[PDB]
Parts: C-alpha cells; structure tokens; sequence
C-alpha cells in the first residue's frame, strides 16, 4: 500500500525477473518511476488503484503485452506509451476518461480494447488505425455518433456499444464482416442500416431498449442469429421473410412494443424457437395453427395483451411447458386445457375468470397455478388430483369455500388465499405436509381456524391480517 511496500514489490519483481507485476488494490495514487527498470515485464496489472495518470516510464516496458488499468481515476495516458509495440490488451474500464487517450489510437498492435464505464463522448476517425482489434468494448459511455471509419476494423469479432446515446449506426458497419456479437442495446437508435445483412456471421445481436420503428429485411441474411430481442421499441410489424430465414432462432422477444397482431409469415416462423415472449403488447388474438410447426416451443408469454379469447386449437399446444396469459380479458378457459398434458407453469393473473374447467384435473404435471385477480366463485373438485402442484396463488378472488380433498396436494408449499370470501377452512388443510407459506389475509368472515393446521410441519409464514382471527398455529412465530 505505502510507497515503500510498492518499491519492495518492484525490487521483488526484479530479483526473480518475473514477467508479471500485480500492483492491484494497493491504493497507489502515483506509481514510482522506477518501474522503468523492469524491462522484462510481459504483464502489468495495476487495476483497483487511485492512478490519475501513468508515468511516461511505463513506455519503456516495450515487451508489455497486457496492461490492466481498470477501476482507477485515469483521465489521460502518456504519449510515451507509443513504444508499447507488443501490447495486445488495454483494459481502461471504470475510469474518468472523457475521451479515448490519443496515444491509444496509435497502438495498432491492440487486439482487445476495453473502455467500459467511462465518460467518452466521441470516437475519433483515427480509430481506423486499430484494425487488428478483435474486441472493442465502449459500453456505458456517452457516445452520440460512431465514425464511418468503424468499417475499417475488419477483424472485429465483438463490438459492445451498449448504454450510449447512439441515434443511428454508420452504414459502414457492414464492412466488419467477422462480427459475431454486436450489442447496441440501451441507445436511442431510431433505425438500423440495411448493411446489417453484410454481417453474415452475426450470432448475437442486442437491440433492446432503443427507438427502432422497424427492422430491415436485410437482417434475414444473418441466418446464424440465435436469439433476437426487440424489447422496448416502437416496432409494430416484422419483415415477412425474417423469422423463417433465421433458421437458428431459439428465442424471440417482442415485449414492450406496438404489436397489434402476431407477425405475418409462414409456418417456419415459430418452427425452431424454444421461447416466445410477447408481453406488454396490444395483440388481440392468437391465430389458429400458429404453433402447428412449433414442436419445440416450450414457453409462451402473452402478459398485458388484448386477448379476450383463445383459439379452437388451444388444446393442441402439447409441447407447452410454461404459459403466461396474465393481464388479459379472458372470461373463461375452455375444457380443452386437458390437452396441454406437459404444461408445468400456468399464469392466468389479472383476468376475468369466473370458473375453472374440469379438464384442469388432467394436468398432472402442473406445478404453478397463479389465478390472482379473478372472479372465481368456486374451484373444481378435480383440483385435488394436481398432485405435482407446488404454488397455488388465489389472491383477489370470490372463494367462499375450499373444495373437499384439497389436502391431497401434499407437494404444495405456497397457498395464497388472501382477499377472498372464505368463511371456513377445511380440516384437511393439515395433510398438506410440505406447506411452507399460507396467506389468509383480508378474509372478512374467517372466524375460526382448524387446530389440524399444527400438523403442517413446514409451515413457516402465515398472514392473518385483516381477519377476525387472534390465534395462530403453535409452529408459527408471529411478528407482533
């Protein structure tokens, strides 16, 4: 920590002729100029210190291949670092850099450059000198525009320009053909250049939280695209051939968009995708046979949509494991739910369900049933055969009674019965051996509770607030 301890480590490093010097986390404000003595240094780790700048003597370390300067207070770098002709990696993350130091632009040997979490406002056109760059990270800065000279970085594999203020992308981005991972998320991007299709090797593209009104049809050429996330944009429609041309798509998120209706396209749209997320949209209906070819589709999320009904082929989604139809206007859920035999998670919150179908009993794989904010007056007697059910949330409903035999749900750990009309609770509540949480709050006429609740060995959390109840099971440690 002290300057004497630093000089010891420098004399250390010299004694064994070590190739690596790790002066990290020593709170060094000013690095000794004696660092010039150690010419054999291949790696210099100076991260997590208080360095406002670097001695020009570091430029004498000509065999330096890695300079780790993350988590400092660096505002500038000495032009003497031009002599670091072998430097491959420059880590300048978490500093106070309001611009890239001019010397960096002359270090053409750089292959990986990390500038994450700074105040960098502009990227100069001299960025073209760093053609050997394989990874360029300028995430979390204040870059409003990227120079067209970005296209001369032909060897770029990864480009992180996320969390900036980019309003457009230079069309010359298409000249970086080798880009596999491109993150443009959390910008103010209004459009994408048609030249994005020249990036034939694009495997991961981050577009969430921008101002994109549409997607260019040229994105179909990026067939290697595994996941496409368009979250939080102004996109209302998709190119007709886009989804079918992206043969490698395993997940597709159009959440927080202006989508009035499902994307228009052929059957190969959802053929290959495993996850499908359309929450917070204005979709009015799910089409018949939209998931005919979608054999691998496991998860579907239609939260906060304008769905008032479900299709006649609802039961055919046998491959559906997780299903989220919350914040919709569904008046009923048909008896054809017996078809989704593989359905594990079912979310029907914030809807208008008055009853539940008897075909729900066929759902022997169901483990999570969220029915919060509905008009449920009763439950089915076949609900007791949902032996795999672990979480049952019935908050904000009109339930006066609990079906007989509910105690056979021995795997149930969470039972949310708050804001209901329950007058009584069955003595069969005690055979719920694994019940951990029981929320009975806001039940106006819940006057008595069964002593058999004491047989719930795992019962840890209970809520009887706003109930005519002053007594608790013995296993419950109250907070009053």
């Amino acid at each position: 920590s002290s300057n004497a301890e630093v000089i010891k480590e420098l004399n250390k490093c010299r004694e064994e002729n070590s190739m690596r010097l790790d002066l990290s986390k020593r709170s060094i404000h000013i690095l000794p100029s004696s660092i010039k003595e150690l010419t054999q240094l291949t790696e210099l780790y100076l991260y997590s210190n208080k360095l406002q700048s670097l001695p020009a003597e570091v430029g004498c370390l000509v065999n330096l291949m890695t300079l780790a300067l993350s988590e400092n207070s660096l505002t500038s770098l000495p032009d003497s670092l031009d002599n670091l002709k072998k430097l491959r990696m420059l880590d300048l993350r978490h500093n106070k850099l309001r611009e890239i130091p001019s010397v960096v632009y002359r270090l053409d040997s750089l292959t990986t450059l990390y500038l994450r979490f700074n105040r960098i406002t502009t990227v100069e056109k001299d960025i073209k000198n760093l053609s050997k760059l394989s990874m360029l990270s300028i995430r979390e800065n204040k870059i409003k525009q990227l120079p067209a000279e970005i296209g001369e970085l032909c060897n770029l594999i990864t480009l992180d320009v996320a969390h900036n203020q980019l309003e457009h992308l230079p069309k010359e981005i298409g000249n970086c053909t080798q880009i596999t991972n491109l993150d443009l998320q959390h910008n103010e991007l209004l459009d994408l250049p048609d030249t994005i299709g020249n990036l034939s090797s694009l495997s991961r593209l981050g577009l969430r939280y921008n101002r994109l009104s549409a997607i260019p049809r040229s994105l179909a050429k990026c067939s290697a695209l595994e996941e496409l996330n368009l979250e939080n944009n102004n996109i209302s429609t998709l190119p007709e051939s886009l989804l079918s041309s992206l043969v490698k798509l395993n997940s597709l998120t159009l959440a927080r968009n202006c989508f009035q209706l499902y994307p228009v396209g052929g059957p190969s749209q959802f053929s290959t995708i495993y996850s499908l997320n359309m929450e917070h949209n204005r979709i009015n209906k799910i089409p018949f046979g939209i998931f005919s070819r979608a054999k691998v589709l496991s998860k579907l999320n239609m939260k906060d949509n304008q769905l008032t009904s479900l299709p006649l082929d609802f039961g055919t989604w046998t491959s559906m494991v997780e299903l989220n139809l919350a914040t919709n206007q569904l008046t009923k859920i048909p008896e054809d739910v017996s078809g989704l035999v593989s359905l594990e998670v079912l979310i029907l919150s914030n809807n208008l369900l008055k009853k539940l179908p008897h075909g729900l009993g066929n759902l022997r794989k169901l483990r999570e049933l969220d029915l919060e904010e509905n008009k449920l007056e009763s439950l089915p007697n076949e609900i007791a055969y949902l032996k795999d059910l672990q979480k049952l949330v019935l908050t904000n409903n009109q339930l006066t009674t609990l079906p007989r035999g509910i105690g056979h749900l021995t795997n149930l750990t969470h039972l949310g019965l708050g804001e209901n009309l329950l007058t009584h609770l069955p003595e069969e509540i005690g055979t719920l051996e694994n019940l951990e949480e029981l929320y009975l709050n806001d039940n106006p006429n819940l006057h008595s509770l069964p002593f058999e609740l004491a047989l719930c060995s795992k019962l840890s959390i209970m809520s009887i607030e706003n109930c005519p109840l002053s007594h608790l099971p013995p296993q419950i440690v109250a907070g009053g």
